[PDB]
């Protein structure tokens, strides 16, 4: 499912992104549009170390789901990578959750820094009505 802004942010809020671990929701969205688009069937094969990005936050098959093809796995959210290719993204907002319980939080994503990080963001959640 390829969601529209404001839906998906209204949709986090519900699921309780908002302040999480002191994450703005509007850097939550900035986060899924420059990873996926907004799109849960976003899959990104990394070549270089044979990991798999999934889903609408691109989390990676060597540290948080897995995907049984992937060496060295540690799947700390304990869920299989499939989960998070779902159009219901209740999975994915909780492996997302465990991912920013790490000291880097919000950083762990290397998009975030390049698009997100120091700039104005109002404009993912502007007139969303959250």
């Amino acid at each position: 499912k390829v969601f529209e802004r404001c839906e998906l942010a209204r949709t986090l809020k519900r699921l309780g992104m908002d302040g999480y671990r002191g994450i703005s929701l509007a850097n939550w969205m900035c986060l899924a549009k420059w990873e996926s688009g907004y799109n849960t069937r976003a899959t990104n094969y990394n070549a270089g170390d044979r990991s798999t990005d999934y889903g609408i936050f691109q989390i990676n098959s060597r540290y948080w789901c897995n995907d049984g093809k992937t060496p060295g796995a540690v799947n700390a959210c304990h869920l299989s990578c499939s989960a998070l290719l779902q159009d219901n993204i209740a999975d994915a907002v909780a492996c997302a959750k465990r991912v920013v319980r790490d000291p880097q939080g919000i950083r762990a994503w290397v998009a975030w820094r390049n698009r997100c990080q120091n700039r104005d963001v109002r404009q993912y959640v502007q007139g969303c009505g959250v």
